[PDB]
């Protein structure tokens, strides 16, 4: 699929595209954070990954270092970086989801719309690294 | 206009009944408030109005207050229908059907709706209650 | 946790009352029905099991059934729980609150949820009924 | 003066279409597929001039392409633009329905008609009076 294509139908809008550094290592974002997306990968314009996240900028810091923490499946983030070095291109766009909530006499029921939309889009697109 | 069925299939669970006290002022009630719902009001065992508050005890003090008219241009017509039935010997009961908060929330903040506002105007239209407009 | 203070709080309206005859059967009832409701069974006025179901008259009656027909293969605790509370001449009310529908369209399509399948957990969190099996 | 690029990526306008004339002077006719139910923002030369909200894109847009042709000031302000040589674009803000079904039936709220007025109060807009 590609991703462009994807992008205009879907409302995805182009969040960031990686770039390494002069020593090789991803450089870090320095662009306004979103909340509660739904996420696509794509490498030279392919879509490869749709992921949800509650918050885009912590989640691609997780992608940037996942492979590089020996504390801690970081699979991804090894592609990733695979991908980076052999010069390809890699984005991440990014659809707006919300938060609904219902308050009665129980308490509050909050819904996060990216845990209904997640397995739509990947049933729909069947990308590449969602398994 | 039969309150009783209304009451099951719509979830109006009774909430007081009104009655004068010898200076033909109506009682105080000692109960449990409640909050965002749907009250219809019945004489007789007759719906006469359906109305929405955030507050149940507080619309039924009003209700119980407004013939003294403190505020000269507050509604008092409900309330003098109220105590006119009272005086006749006719019973008054309030129903109270509960309802809830919906909200959501995007990139700027959070928008929330009492659910009173969306079920109140279908009621009336509904039910076409003599006291509604 | 007594059924009267939770009826109230929480707007469950009493729906119906199982009572044996002359011989022990339950008789039938005389009921409307009653679609996606929580449910409340309560044995002497305390609350012992938290349901939810598409439709209650059917629920009831399958109850009803299975302990008039002595049918031991229906997965039959809640059946069994139910006949020993009326042989030991309790008292054994279904109560039901009425739940609702959501939806959510966009592009994707329409998403939907019974809210009967968001409160049955939180009503069985909070009393702990004794034949909810947790 | 709002650049419609900042509020594109913030607020996940995405631009939708650039209008064009033929040779006839005449509003070419869209080729995209239709959205619905969206906030859109009219961008000319990339600067925010109006926020608007529709169920039905294509027809919104179809409405400024003939309207003038038939209040139709904005409709009229496209076309000048045009002829002036200005880009002229088209942004859209997806947003959607949600409904409760109870004893009563069911009850709808469009989320176009609680974001537009935010929206409108946020921006301020010129062509928004």
């Amino acid at each position: 699929h590609h991703m462009k294509e994807i992008a205009t139908e879907y409302s995805f809008i182009k969040y960031t595209e990686l770039e390494l550094d002069d020593n090789g290592s991803i450089k870090q974002l320095s662009i306004p954070n979103k909340y509660n997306v739904i996420y696509a990968i794509a490498i030279n314009d392919e879509l490869v990954y749709i992921g949800k996240t509650k918050n885009l900028r912590k989640r691609i810091n997780y992608y940037r270092t996942a492979i590089n923490r020996k504390d801690k499946d970081s699979t991804k983030s090894a592609l990733i970086h695979s991908a980076l070095k052999e010069g390809s291109k890699v984005e991440f766009y990014a659809r707006q989801c919300f938060n609904l909530s219902m308050t009665n006499e129980l308490g509050t029921m909050t819904i996060a719309t990216i845990d209904l939309e997640a397995p739509l889009f990947i049933k729909l697109f069947n990308p590449p690294w969602n398994i």
